[PDB]
């Protein structure tokens, strides 16, 4: 796929939410994948739509083959207020992976982003990541795995789940609590990374057993750590999820303040204390402890929540993480 080793993933508007629309060719040369927000769905929550905020489709599609011969992704997420995505059996399932192929083959989209929420949950007896038995989760792994198939090696397969999803298993298995874990694991072999979105999270329980508040370099620390180093699930030594590999590991951030009402934010001099324990191993005097004292140097990058609202905020996330993952002079 020819991605490079220190990613910025930014979310690109297909709307106008008072942030303006910047058009894909006046996007900041600064990120290296553009998740183009949202493929959306209609009455029957599975046929998945996507028409371009502006211009013609024909002149979208030239749009995104230019930033292509640049070395840049742009890839298709899925989710938003409309974008909910309901697989309870077969025929729902076809219809998502027809029209998502569809949708692929139109406009040259590099891959797809799995941003939902809304309708994802493990139902009661559904006990083990490795083998769900909740028809939602089964089938939009089926689906996954399927149109990843069907574009072979190449394709970027993301997601961006909340924290109660994925880390969250650390404390329960069942209804949302774990519920993206089997997808993860699911989809390990195709997943090119996964950014989980650390904001609007409240706090969060490190392996440590101890309580973060987001917006703080302990709390990214904690959360990534889980995702790098694995973790037991729902309270049983015995059901372990397995660490994903440190280049499928993201965090997902807000670009500025107001990038994520209900807080999250963290200012990129914090951030790269974070940053550097994480990648580096060195520490910055937070009470979280590593799991693997010499760092993880192959994590993967960030992702935000907005390029929008980056253009916004003076740019300010763009600028501080190109410059710090551009200065890093990693050895190994
Ligand atoms: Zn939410
Ligand atoms: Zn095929
Ligand atoms: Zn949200
Ligand atoms: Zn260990």
């Amino acid at each position: 796929n020819n991605l490079g080793s220190k990613l910025l993933v930014g979310y690109w508007h297909n709307f106008d939410n008072g942030t303006g629309i910047i058009k894909l060719k006046d996007v900041s040369p600064k990120w290296d994948v553009i998740n183009v927000s949202f493929g959306e769905t209609g009455g029957d929550r599975s046929t998945v739509e996507f028409s371009p905020v502006y211009g013609t489709d024909a002149d979208f599609k030239s749009d995104i083959s230019y930033l292509k011969s640049k070395g840049k992704k742009v890839v298709l997420s899925i989710g938003g207020q409309n974008g909910v995505v309901l697989l309870p059996d077969n025929a729902a399932k076809d219809r998502f992976i027809n029209s998502i192929q569809s949708l692929i083959d139109k406009y040259g989209f590099d891959g797809i982003d799995i941003d939902l929420e809304s309708g994802i949950y493990l139902n009661g007896n559904d006990t083990n990541f490795k083998n769900p038995t909740t028809p939602q989760i089964v089938n939009l792994i089926s689906a996954i795995r399927t149109i990843s198939d069907h574009y072979g090696p190449d394709f970027l397969l993301s997601m961006a789940p909340e924290t109660a999803y994925v880390q969250g298993g650390y404390s329960a298995y069942g209804s949302i609590w774990g519920a993206y874990l089997p997808i993860i694991y699911g989809v390990k072999d195709k997943l090119t990374y996964i950014h989980v979105q650390h904001y609007n999270a409240g706090s969060g329980i490190g392996m440590d057993g101890n309580n973060y508040n987001q917006g703080t370099a302990d709390y990214e620390v904690a959360m990534a750590d889980m995702l790098l180093h694995g973790f037991p699930v729902g309270g049983n030594a015995n059901n372990i999820f397995p660490a994903l590999r440190s280049d499928q590991v993201m965090i997902g951030l807000p670009a500025a303040p107001a990038a994520a009402p209900s807080g999250g934010y963290i200012s990129p001099t914090e951030m790269k204390k974070a940053l550097n324990y994480i990648i580096k191993g060195v520490p910055f005097g937070g009470k979280y402890k590593l799991s693997n004292q010499s760092g993880y140097p192959a994590f993967r990058g960030l992702m935000s929540w907005s390029i929008n609202w980056d253009a916004k905020n003076n740019f300010e996330f763009s600028n501080n993480y190109r410059t710090y993952f551009d200065g890093l002079s990693l050895q190994k």
